[PDB]
């Protein structure tokens, strides 16, 4: 509905421990440029169709990808000295399709929220902070998302 | 100063890892580079040889030190994504790595000396390692792995 974008942003990040685990098992680097460019390109296409700038959307996407990598980097660090036996990563392709599906709802939701309800009723920083909550995610990570989110514009 | 002098060296080795992390981030390079790790392990094992250390007894310590170093680097990569330290600049890699290798030698020389001359009571204990090996982005679990492997190193 309205104020529903931040919960979807948070759901996307809940998948990053699986991405990190899978990458860790297979000794894959966290940063995958071709995967990030695919993410950034589908978002731009989708944003274009929905009547969003387009250019205003890229920083939000980069903010989300950076948050997601920061989560992954800190799992890789922690697992060196504190492996998690019980953690069995889901297959990366499945997790990636769940992540893509969410990015897709995030953009739909941003367009809908922008086209209707007034950015006074749009989420404040304390709501963003309460909503976007993940182990290995810091306030600065959430803040870079919040600040980019508020600069998304229709066009 | 004869016994309990290894930890300060291990700490100084790990103070260079922010520069290595910065070099890697700048170049979009992965933190983990197994070629470089085998090289560091193989050199340490050959030095251990010249110092009267058992070569194979040294590898766990090298593994533990490399893990701590990666842990630090990973943590830096994460932080800079949202908080990027502009005009802190990493030192040139080759200079950083020579310093690291130098410290790596000193650590092995110090361990060999201590093992020859000291009781394992005069040498660093678990609490000494924690209190001495402190760096931003390095945890107590990272240091405890280094301590336990350090005690696995033997003469021969």
């Amino acid at each position: 509905q309205c104020g529903q974008t931040a919960p979807l942003i948070n759901e996307r990040l809940s998948y990053m421990k699986d991405v990190a685990g899978y990458k860790a098992e297979n000794h894959l680097p966290i940063e995958d440029r071709i995967q990030e460019e695919k993410v950034i390109n589908s978002a731009m296409a989708q944003a274009e169709s929905l009547g969003l700038n387009g250019e205003s959307i890229k920083p939000l996407m980069v903010a989300q990808i950076n948050a997601a990598k920061a989560i992954q980097y800190r799992y890789r660090a922690d697992w060196l000295s504190q492996p998690e036996p019980g953690w069995q990563p889901k297959p990366l392709d499945d997790v990636r399709a769940n992540i893509g599906e969410l990015s897709t709802k995030i953009l739909e939701q941003i367009a809908e929220e922008l086209k209707t309800c007034k950015p006074a009723e749009m989420g404040d920083k304390a709501h963003f902070i309460n909503t976007i909550r993940q182990h290995n995610l810091t306030s600065a990570d959430v803040e870079a998302i919040f600040s980019t989110f508020n600069q998304v514009k229709l066009k």
